[PDB]
């Protein structure tokens, strides 16, 4: 099932930078709408990332869940790698957060639920996921989030757990705690001005809450941001948390 750049029509650029941009696209024969992610080869071999792509791709091609961005295929040419992706038309949770400043209790619980499901589903298939940033969280036609990064296996400090910065399975839970906080306060709990300092804050687990944060949210966030992995809830217990069930559509 060889795809080629001539089976598509490329349209408006959707987002940019680094390895290469993402263009909106439609397959000529069927008229299917989707996303083309373009990546210059040479420029990725020279960052030594070449190989991890093939694996995250292999991993993704067999992944199917309504809160995980679909990967339909890929192909290469002389110079370039192209990924054929599901298209999510409401943009990123990141840009939504910039627009609204901060989400409300209802939207947060909803997203955390949709993510928790997508991560339960992942674990069953012995797939485990690294850090999760809002940059990599897209929204579908019905406003539902989709995990859109290529970071699996069988986050410029902010989203990384203490395990990955000092010396699995529980990394996910830490991720939900960071995202859950950021949703309600509008910036991640360990944001600092330098790498050096963010590293100290995460390593020691230094955060405080603004005064608008209801006790229920404090209680969930504090359970998930524990230095020791084994003290973190299982995904299940997060799905059934008093504050979650009360607020999650
Ligand atoms: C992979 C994918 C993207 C997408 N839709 C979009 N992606 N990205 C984006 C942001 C940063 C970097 C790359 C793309 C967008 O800003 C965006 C904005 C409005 C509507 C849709 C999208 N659907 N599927």
């Amino acid at each position: 099932r060889q795809w080629a750049l001539e089976d598509f029509e490329i349209g408006r650029p959707l987002g940019k930078g680094k390895f290469g941009n993402v263009y909106l696209a439609r397959e000529k024969q069927s008229k299917f709408i989707l996303a083309l992610k373009v990546l210059f080869k040479a420029q990725l071999e020279k960052a030594g990332v070449e190989h991890q792509l093939r694996r995250e791709v292999e991993i993704q091609s067999h992944l199917r869940h309504p809160n995980i961005l679909r990967l339909y295929g890929y192909f290469h040419d002389a110079t370039r790698v192209y990924l054929i992706l599901e298209y999510a038309p409401l943009g990123t949770v990141y840009r939504e957060l910039q627009k609204l400043s901060k989400f409300d209790e209802q939207r947060t619980a909803t997203y955390i639920t949709e993510l928790a499901n997508a991560l339960s589903y992942c674990h069953s298939k012995r797939v485990i996921h690294r850090d999760i940033k809002p940059e990599n969280l897209l929204l579908g036609s019905a406003g539902e989030l989709k995990i859109a990064d290529f970071g699996w296996s069988v986050g410029t400090l902010d989203y990384l757990p203490p395990e990955m910065i000092e010396g699995d399975e529980k990394v996910d839970l830490w991720s939900l705690g960071v995202l859950c906080y950021e949703f309600l306060v509008g910036k991640p709990p360990f944001e600092a001005n330098t790498y050096q300092e963010t590293y100290k804050r995460i390593s020691r687990v230094e955060f405080t809450f603004p005064d608008f944060v209801t006790e229920g949210a404090r209680d969930l966030i504090s359970r998930l941001l524990k230095h020791n992995p084994s003290q973190r809830p299982m995904l299940r217990e997060v799905l059934e948390h008093p504050w979650i069930t009360a607020n999650s559509s």
